[PDB]
Order: C-alpha cells, then structure tokens, then sequence
C-alpha cells in the first residue's frame, strides 16, 4: 500500500494511481520570476471566526486536526475562487531535516515544513464529491520556516503525544486555525490536485508568500510521531512530502508583484 519509503513512495505511486503521471499534478515548484501578477485576482477571504475544530487523527501518512463542515462555519472565498469553501481539515508535510520538508517549493528552495487547509466547495454538497470535480477542492498551502515558535501552533504539538501511531485521535476542540496564519495573505495560485494519493486532480491551490515561524522544538516533536500503529516497529512520520512535478502546460498566477 502506498507510502513514503523507498518501495512504496511518490515514485511508485503511478502503477496504482496512473493519474501521478498527469497533466496538473501536485505540488510545484514555483519560479518567482516566471509566475505572472494577475491584477485581476481578487484578496482572498479567510473567514475561520466561527470555525469548530473536533478531533486530531494520525492516519499514517500525517495527521489531520479536523472540522465540522456540515454548515458555513469557517470558509474561504475570493482570490481566484468563485463560490465558498468549507474547511475540513488541515494537516502538514515535513522532513526529517529542517532544509526539507515542503511540497511545493520557491526558487526550488525548500522548507522544512508546509501547512495545507483544505476546503470543499460547497456547489457540490460533500467532500466526496467534491474531489470528483476539477474546482472541486481549494487548498490553502503555508510555508514553515525553522526559527521562532509559532505560539498558535503549540496546542498541536502538546497533543502529538497521545496520537503518536496510525489509527489514533484525540478529542481536540475549540482550536482557532487563525493561529496558525502569517500577517500578509498575498499568494500565487495554480491549478493542481491532491499530493497524496488518489491523486485527484481537483485542487485549486493557494500558496501563500509569507512563511510562518516554528520553533526547532515544535517541528522536532512533529518528528517524533510514527507511521506505524501501536505493536508495529517504529518508523518515524517524517518526509511525508511529495517532490516537485512538471509544471507542464500550467501558469502559476500571483496577487502581488
Ligand atoms: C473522499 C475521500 C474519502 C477518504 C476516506 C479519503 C480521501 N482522501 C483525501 O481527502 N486525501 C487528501 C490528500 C491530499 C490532500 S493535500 N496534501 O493535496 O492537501 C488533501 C486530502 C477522500
Ligand atoms: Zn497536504
């Protein structure tokens, strides 16, 4: 079953997902010089004021702290977006050093980590139809960088503990993801897909400019999770990030010179 090891991972995931090889797989690089100022996008609309976390899980690949989305509670809109977005989960992609980590990369600079805030749009009535759709998802992918602590990210890190293994989850209410958001929401955008298999090819990403944060400390206990479930030998969760994909016939589109 597909994973991130040298016999199961991004470069094998074509034999059952063929999709990997297609035309606007992510993530990318992003060439700053080459990405062009739309001045028609519109600001994005990050509206999380109501938003209801409920549950942390560790799936196996990263973990997912988790949302109601069965009303408009917390959504995005605007940028190059038409309609609302419900948020769903966020999770992140991190490496096992800090000069790796993220998917999508600036300048071919890596990260040592990328946030991604996935939403669904709502035309389409759930997630599972959603990600049928070619508009049906939008992903809103934040840099980490390693240096000082991000104080609205600890409340994660503190649970990581009690979902160390596959499988697990932990209560994890009234978490507010505003918390975890840099000052500036200028962006490039592109049309993509998931990084992880299905690999579906539904994603409008949404990347913003301005990294946030962490501390050497919180992404050093991201690192301490595991991919395996309780009883199994122990694999650390790290470098659960996919390479950089071609572009091919895609243009990267930024809301700010
Ligand atoms: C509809 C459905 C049902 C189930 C049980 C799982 C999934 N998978 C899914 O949503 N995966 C996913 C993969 C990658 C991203 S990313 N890394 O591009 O933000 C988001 C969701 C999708
Ligand atoms: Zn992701």
């Amino acid at each position: 079953h597909w994973g991130y090891g040298k016999h199961n991972g991004p470069e094998h995931w074509h034999k059952d997902f063929p999709i990997a090889k297609g035309e606007r797989q992510s993530p990318v690089d992003i060439d700053t010089h080459t990405a062009k100022y739309d001045p028609s996008l519109k600001p994005l609309s990050v509206s999380y004021d109501q938003a209801t976390s409920l549950r942390i899980l560790n799936n196996g690949h990263a973990f997912n702290v988790e949302f109601d989305d069965s009303q408009d509670k917390a959504v995005l809109k605007g940028g190059p977006l038409d309609g609302t977005y419900r948020l769903i989960q966020f999770h992140f992609h991190w490496g096992s050093l800090d000069g790796q980590g993220s998917e999508h990369t600036v300048d071919k600079k890596k990260y040592a980590a990328e946030l991604h805030l996935v939403h669904w749009n709502t035309k389409y009535g759930d997630f599972g139809k959603a990600v049928q759709q070619p508009d049906g998802l939008a992903v809103l992918g934040i840099f980490l960088k390693v240096g000082s602590a991000k104080p609205g990210l600890q409340k994660v890190v503190d649970v990581l503990d009690s979902i160390k293994t596959k499988g697990k989850s932990a209560d994890f209410t009234n978490f507010d993801p505003r918390g975890l958001l840099p000052e500036s929401l200028d962006y490039w955008t592109y049309p993509g897909s998931l990084t992880t298999p299905p690999l579906l090819e539904c994603v409008t990403w949404i990347v913003l400019k301005e990294p946030i944060s962490v501390s050497s400390e919180q992404v050093l206990k991201f690192r301490k999770l595991n991919f395996n479930g309780e009883g199994e030998p122990e694999e650390l969760m790290v470098d659960n990030w996919r390479p950089a994909q071609p572009l091919k016939n895609r243009q990267i589109k930024a809301s700010f010179k």
